[PDB]
């Protein structure tokens, strides 16, 4: 779930076997690369479910995107962000999930 190059301008990423449990210890990374000027918009579709923690916001199970000096997250819970427009043709994205619990995940659709 690490070294992801998405090159068409329209896709989907999700979490590791997604919509069953994603694994315990992800350490995952994405790209969305595409042709300078184009600027990507990232929507969360269907079940959101990333594991919280109840002393410190999203510190051990999350999602988070960073595009050019933005960035937006870390997102966790049972409800995705509203949709993200990057402006940008360059998205990095990561996921990390520690070893307890059993969520779901997450599933993005992007365009551009
Ligand atoms: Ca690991
Ligand atoms: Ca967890």
């Amino acid at each position: 779930c690490s070294g992801n190059l998405f090159t068409q301008r329209t896709g989907t990423i999700t979490s590791p076997d997604y919509p069953n449990p994603y694994p315990k210890s992800s350490e995952c990374s994405y790209t969305i690369d595409l042709e300078e000027g184009f600027m990507v918009t990232l929507q969360f579709e269907d079940i959101f479910d990333i594991e919280d923690h109840p002393e410190v916001p999203c510190p051990y199970d999350y999602i988070k995107i960073k595009a050019g000096s933005k960035v937006w997250g870390p997102f966790c819970g049972e409800k995705s962000p509203e949709p993200i427009s990057t402006q940008s043709h360059s998205i990095q994205i990561l996921f990390r999930s520690d070893n307890s619990g059993e969520n779901r995940g997450w599933r993005l659709s992007y365009r551009a």
